[PDB]
């Protein structure tokens, strides 16, 4: 808070810097009569900074003022170069102030004085971060591409500068058009700045060149939802085979979209950005067919093989939890509230007939599947984001938790079976309730289950959990009460909330409807127990029929609308993940090679339309 | 009701008086031979009086005449002066008239007999009352301001008018421009009217004389709604720091938007006005960022150490409640019925053992709670409204009330506990109940459970206690019905209707299905039951399914659209309330002072975009 809290100290500073000095009044505004006297009776000196350290120069390109600094480079020519001295718009000359107003008299009256047009604006007021509400890059052509200005693209080029020129960042000018709020905008200035490369001595294009994040102009348009500069960056890479009436058949080049080994691709950029609107490029015309490709072919079957072995799986470890080995007990019961008849075995007990062996093969075949599931997760945080980058992919998969507390949950429980621990019902209920509710990551490979199962979780992660906080005050309110007013009641005959856990999970029962809840009528029960449950039935409907309000909101407002292209990219995310965590000879590469057709070492796709 | 029929009666009493005289009837058409033999002949009086005092010439602005009338002023010269004197239109003379027609030949031919300006219209169809469906003040320059005519505005000025001149509500020409309910044609006339002050040795702005109630025009533009007078009235109040290319530096003068001190400010009177219309200036250019600014600084960190001591605070009374002192029943039972177990300590037994004096320390520090609450809570309707404006806040807080009736019941459990009162347990479960549903208060310091939390309040004064009204009714009927089919049979069968309370709560609970409900199959039931319970069963299902309904209507029709404005109003309510009542030293003033930039003693807020 206080960064912006000085840098708003910082341009009421600015305002009062100027109003203490004549050399630096008479060049804001149009007072040039003063300025002749302020030079030749004292001969004062002519380099007093203001508050960024900068010269009065820059508050003329700041408010277009030409007439007095003529006079300025009559007696100190030097004027031109010095940029500002400050922290904030570090490195910012005269130039750019006068290029995003859109000044053009002051270029040629500077260059005819040997200006500079190579100067970068490293300050921190031009960097890409949302304290700053313009991102227009560090040079001089960077800042008129963005302003939309040709006629000061031109007169760069004519100027000496440099359109091969990049950021920080490593983003170069072609780049930053991408990241303009001003799409149709950037898209002539895209045509009219690619069309100066004209060096065949330079081997890249500048629309090949990377920022450091390896990412070209093509691939940024993907990142950031950029659908319009897609569009336009896909003529490039389309060509017209034929054309036959209403028909044409268009090969797409889909180099850059899908995968070439480990440099990173486009259709697993979209998927693992932080951004929305790059689902929007999913449905676009090479990229909406390549993914209909290899999931109808490649995908859909692998992850119906892959659905079927876990689902035995499961069911082989369900069976080994059914038939774990039990005893009758020892010792004999301690109260006549003792419910337990049975014991489980020990290690040298729980393996002694053709009955258990048959048992260990699904406790074996159980426990290597759980290593298998932690070899092929596990690993893959270690060289990837070990709690970071896996923890933002978490809200596009819960179920990369799910299958790892599955796994977790099952060699605990064969720990705790080979030092014959007590209490392997805990992890394996766990396990039972893990284990089959990954199943339900499986529905997303079929039409009918994908749309419905995706409204599960943003209504977990949503409006559920909202309700949960809520209902967690009521419960823990009645729970207390409804504690208090039978503490001195005799249990047996009303028994719900005789101690105050079970009137807590009482509570949550009544509030939920489950249990049918405390009536004895053989006796008199407390007059605030009716007065009591009587207000909690009333709040524990209403509540309830509003959470059935705010899941009706949740869908048909945010996510039935929705449901398809959250579906399709959950299919772009499955057929990404199950070819990066599987062989190269099982999946054919996408599209048709080249080099049997003349078309080079590419892949490409046919679209007839 | 009488008093508009007594106005109904008059406008029709009005329309009889004209007929029964010749020297009225010429000056209401165009007969003007006839008034000259009216004159002449007889030499009759000319004063004679309509039924609201008012001569003939007030017809003759009402219906726009100006011929015969010049025989009257030829003859009786002294007719301009005299206004009604009736007391509906009581004060209002025949320039009001011509005013509000616009007439504009007959101010040339009143003001060259001098006429007058400055007369004050002050009776009751004039007033700001909802009988009225007009206002517009007093003075012949309020009246041409508000039916927009610029001429009659210049023709006051020129002969002797006052612009500074007031209401008995004391509401100036230019705070009645906002009343109006033509906005964009009141934002003329404002220019119009405001470019007449043209006086040094007068002190005061006409844009700063308030009302009285103390406000401005600026700040009746945000307590009546009036958006468009106010982004009007916002750029008296605006400077422009800088522009860079797309990008401009605002600073907003925050003076009178913000609180300083005893006088009110515009955020509390948006609050606590019961305009809805006031909430949508919440959302404009200098408002919606000061709201931003200090709930994300301050408000937001003290509403989490708030709710965080609460919670607290309610835990640490829930187990003084959970451990209260209780023993083993002196007296033995006196019935099969009787299911008491325990009875509670006296004063002199209840604290006796180290275990009690932990207790102590939670119940002192619980009555110390209660007590900060209604310090804090009930001297604020002592100065401020008693029960009326504490009152009408409770619409926008029934968590005043809740909290009030918390420390009320910890109290009445305090002296019960002093005095060794049994049934400690009735305000103990109030408390309980009271005190833990106050949590829900603190969901509002949240993005996800404000907008839902707003979401139980109106339906719960809504639909339903709209729906719990035809819920008892039908809940009677067949409780009655219920009680007489089983008043016969034996009650150890069946118990649910064993007597009429009984009756009542079992139907209740049979309404909400949350009890299962008689069936014993031993036994023959009453056939009656079987018919009474099938048609009570299909119309509390019915019932229940209609209350889902209507909760539907409600929220997705009536207040989701408007989810986030009640919840950021919830944000403002808060933040006012919560430095209103907490000191100077912990919360600094929002935006930056001047007197270190040149600015003046005025706080500024710095909007760049
Ligand atoms: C997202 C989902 C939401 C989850 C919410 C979390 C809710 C779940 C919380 C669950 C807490 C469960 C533990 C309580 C019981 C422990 C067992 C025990 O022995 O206690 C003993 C008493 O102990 C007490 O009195 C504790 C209860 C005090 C108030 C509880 C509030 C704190 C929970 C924080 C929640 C704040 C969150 C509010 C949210 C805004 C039981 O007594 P006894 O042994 O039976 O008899 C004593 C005998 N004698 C008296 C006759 C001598
Ligand atoms: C979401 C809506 C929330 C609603 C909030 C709920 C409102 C809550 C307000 C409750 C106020 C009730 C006062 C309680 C104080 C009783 C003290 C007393 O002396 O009584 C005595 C008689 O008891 C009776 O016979 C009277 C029963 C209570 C009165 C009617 C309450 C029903 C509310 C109807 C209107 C409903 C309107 C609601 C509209 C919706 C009991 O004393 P005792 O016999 O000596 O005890 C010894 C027996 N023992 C040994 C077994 C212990
Ligand atoms: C916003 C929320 C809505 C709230 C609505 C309020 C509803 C809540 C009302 C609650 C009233 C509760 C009190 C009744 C029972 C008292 C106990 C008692 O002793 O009575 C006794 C009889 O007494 C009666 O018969 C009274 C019943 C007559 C009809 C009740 C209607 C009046 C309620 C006004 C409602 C109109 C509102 C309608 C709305 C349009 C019980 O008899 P017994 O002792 O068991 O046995 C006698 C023995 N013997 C016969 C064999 C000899
Ligand atoms: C929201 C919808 C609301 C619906 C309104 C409900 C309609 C209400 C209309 C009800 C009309 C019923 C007539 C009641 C009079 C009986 C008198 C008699 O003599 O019977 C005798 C035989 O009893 C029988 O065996 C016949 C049972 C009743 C007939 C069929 C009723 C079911 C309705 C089917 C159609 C449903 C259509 C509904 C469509 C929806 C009993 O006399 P007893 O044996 O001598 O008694 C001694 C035993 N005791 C000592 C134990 C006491
Ligand atoms: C997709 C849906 C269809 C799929 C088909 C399967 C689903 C349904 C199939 C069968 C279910 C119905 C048959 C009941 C089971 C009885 C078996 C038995 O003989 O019990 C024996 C022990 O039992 C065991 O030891 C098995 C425990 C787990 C082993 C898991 C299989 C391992 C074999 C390798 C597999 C590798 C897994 C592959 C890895 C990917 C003997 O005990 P008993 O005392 O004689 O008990 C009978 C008497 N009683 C009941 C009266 C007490
Ligand atoms: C949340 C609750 C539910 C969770 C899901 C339950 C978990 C278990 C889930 C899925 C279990 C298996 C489902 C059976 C196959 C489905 C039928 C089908 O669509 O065809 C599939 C065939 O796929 C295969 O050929 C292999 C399927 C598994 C082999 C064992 C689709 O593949 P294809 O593209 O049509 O291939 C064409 C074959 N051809 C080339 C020979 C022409
Ligand atoms: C936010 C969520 C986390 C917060 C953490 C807290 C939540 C959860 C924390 C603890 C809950 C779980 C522990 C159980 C309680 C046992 C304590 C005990 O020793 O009992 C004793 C008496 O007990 C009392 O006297 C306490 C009664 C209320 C005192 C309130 C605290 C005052 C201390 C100052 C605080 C100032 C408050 C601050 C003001 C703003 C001994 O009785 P006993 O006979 O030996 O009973 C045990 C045997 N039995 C059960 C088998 C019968
Ligand atoms: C209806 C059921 C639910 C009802 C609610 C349950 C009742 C309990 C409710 C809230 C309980 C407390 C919640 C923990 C804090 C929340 C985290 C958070 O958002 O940060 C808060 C931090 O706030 C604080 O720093 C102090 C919070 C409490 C301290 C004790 C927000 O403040 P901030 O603006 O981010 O401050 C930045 C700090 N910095 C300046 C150091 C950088
Ligand atoms: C003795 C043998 C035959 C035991 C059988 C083992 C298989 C049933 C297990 C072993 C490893 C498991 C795999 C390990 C990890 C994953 C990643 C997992 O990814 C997610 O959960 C994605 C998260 C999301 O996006 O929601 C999908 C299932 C899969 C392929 C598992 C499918 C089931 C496998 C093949
Ligand atoms: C032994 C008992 C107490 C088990 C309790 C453990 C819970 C923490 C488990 C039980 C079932 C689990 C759920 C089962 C299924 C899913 C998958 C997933 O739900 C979806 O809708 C899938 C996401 C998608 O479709 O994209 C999100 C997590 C969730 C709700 C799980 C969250 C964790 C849960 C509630
Ligand atoms: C509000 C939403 C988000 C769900 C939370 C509801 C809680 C009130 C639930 C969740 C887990 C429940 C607990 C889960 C396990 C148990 C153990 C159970 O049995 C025992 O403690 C041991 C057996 C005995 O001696 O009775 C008693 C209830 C209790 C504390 C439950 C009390 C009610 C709890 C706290
Ligand atoms: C021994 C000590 C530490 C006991 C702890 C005392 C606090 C838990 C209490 C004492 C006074 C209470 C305050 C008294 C009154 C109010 C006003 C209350 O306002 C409303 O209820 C607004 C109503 C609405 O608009 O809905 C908000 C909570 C607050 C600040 C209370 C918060 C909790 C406080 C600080
Ligand atoms: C022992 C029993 C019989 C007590 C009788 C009634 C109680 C159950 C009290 C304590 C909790 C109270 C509720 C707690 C919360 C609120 C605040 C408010 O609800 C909201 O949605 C909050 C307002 C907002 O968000 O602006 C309206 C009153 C209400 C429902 C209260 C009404 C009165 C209740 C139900
Ligand atoms: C219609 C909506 C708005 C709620 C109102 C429903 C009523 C039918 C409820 C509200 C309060 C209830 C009463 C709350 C307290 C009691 C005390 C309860 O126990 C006793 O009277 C003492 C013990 C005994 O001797 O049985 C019997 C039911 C009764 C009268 C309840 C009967 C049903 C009542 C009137
Ligand atoms: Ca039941």
């Amino acid at each position: 808070e206080s960064w912006a809290q000085s840098r708003d100290e910082q341009n009421l500073l600015q305002q009062k810097r100027i109003w203490e000095s004549p050399l630096l009044l008479a060049a804001k505004d149009n007072d040039v009569q003063a300025l002749n006297k302020l030079l030749k009776y004292e001969d004062c000196k002519v380099h007093q900074r203001g508050a960024m350290g900068e010269t009065a120069l820059h508050i003329a390109a700041l408010y277009d003022n030409l007439e007095a600094a003529m006079v300025l480079m009559e007696a100190a020519p030097e004027l031109v170069f010095e940029p500002m001295t400050s922290e904030l718009y570090e490195g910012q000359t005269a130039l750019h102030i006068a290029v995003v107003n859109q000044n053009m008299n002051l270029v040629r009256a500077l260059l005819a004085r040997r200006a500079s047009v190579s100067a970068r604006a490293t300050g921190t007021a031009f960097r890409r971060s949302p304290c700053n509400l313009i991102y227009f890059g560090e040079h001089p052509l960077s800042f008129a591409a963005c302003v939309n200005s040709e006629e000061i693209v031109r007169l760069l080029i004519e100027h000496g500068a440099d359109i091969r020129a990049q950021d920080s960042l490593g983003n170069t000018v072609l780049h930053i058009l991408i990241l303009q709020p001003n799409k149709t905008f950037a898209c002539q200035m895209y045509n009219l700045l690619l069309s100066y490369d004209r060096h065949g001595d330079h081997l890249q294009p500048l629309d090949l060149v990377p920022n450091h994040q390896g990412l070209t102009p093509f691939k940024l348009a993907g990142v950031e939802g950029n659908t319009v500069m897609f569009q336009h960056l896909m003529q490039k890479r389309k060509h017209t085979q034929w054309t036959y009436g209403p028909l044409t058949s268009t090969l797409y080049d889909l180099t850059e979209i899908d995968s070439s080994g480990d440099e990173q691709s486009l259709l697993e950029l979209i998927i693992t950005t932080k951004k929305r609107e790059a689902r929007q490029i999913l449905d676009q015309t090479p990229v909406k067919e390549l993914v209909s490709l290899k999931w109808k072919r490649y995908g859909r079957p692998y992850f119906c093989m892959l659905g079927a072995i876990y689902l035995l799986y499961i069911i082989c470890f369900t069976m080994c939890c059914i038939y774990r080995p039990l005893k009758p007990r020892t010792n004999n019961r301690t109260s006549p509230r003792d419910n337990t008849l049975l014991q489980q075995k020990l290690l040298q007990e729980a393996y002694m007939t053709p009955k258990d062996d048959i048992r260990l093969v699904g406790e074996l075949v159980t426990v290597i599947g759980a290593i298998i599931i932690l070899l092929v997760e596990v690993p893959d945080i270690f060289r990837m984001g070990v709690t970071r980058f896996f923890g933002q992919t978490i809200l596009g998969g819960p179920f990369h938790v799910l299958i790892i507390t599955y796994a977790f949950m099952v060699l605990v429980t064969m720990v705790m079976r080979l030092i014959s621990a007590s209490g392997e019902v805990v992890p394996m209920s766990f396990a039972l309730v893990l284990g089959w509710c990954n199943v339900m990551y499986f529905a997303r490979g079929f039409q009918m289950l994908g749309p419905f199962t995706i409204m599960i979780q943003k209504m977990i992660f949503g409006d559920l959990m909202r309700f949960c906080w809520l209902m967690a005050v009521v419960i823990l309110g009645f729970a207390s009460a409804f504690y208090i007013i039978f503490q001195t009641e005799d249990p047996e005959e009303l028994g719900h909330f005789y101690d105050y856990p079970m009137a807590l999970f009482s509570t949550f029962e009544l509030f939920l409807t489950i249990i049918d809840g405390p009536a004895n009528y053989n006796v008199d029960l407390p007059f605030m127990y009716s007065i009591t449950y009587a207000a909690f039935a009333i709040i524990a409907t209403l509540l309830m029929l509003n959470l059935l309000i705010a899941m009706m909101g949740d869908t048909h407002w945010r996510v039935a609308h929705e449901r398809d292209e959250l579906w399709r990219a959950q299919i772009v995310a499955t057929t990404v993940m199950l070819e990066r965590k599987l062989p190269r000879c099982l999946w054919p590469r996408s599209g048709i090679c080249g080099r049997e057709y003349g078309l080079g070492d590419r892949w490409f796709l046919r679209v007839e339309d």
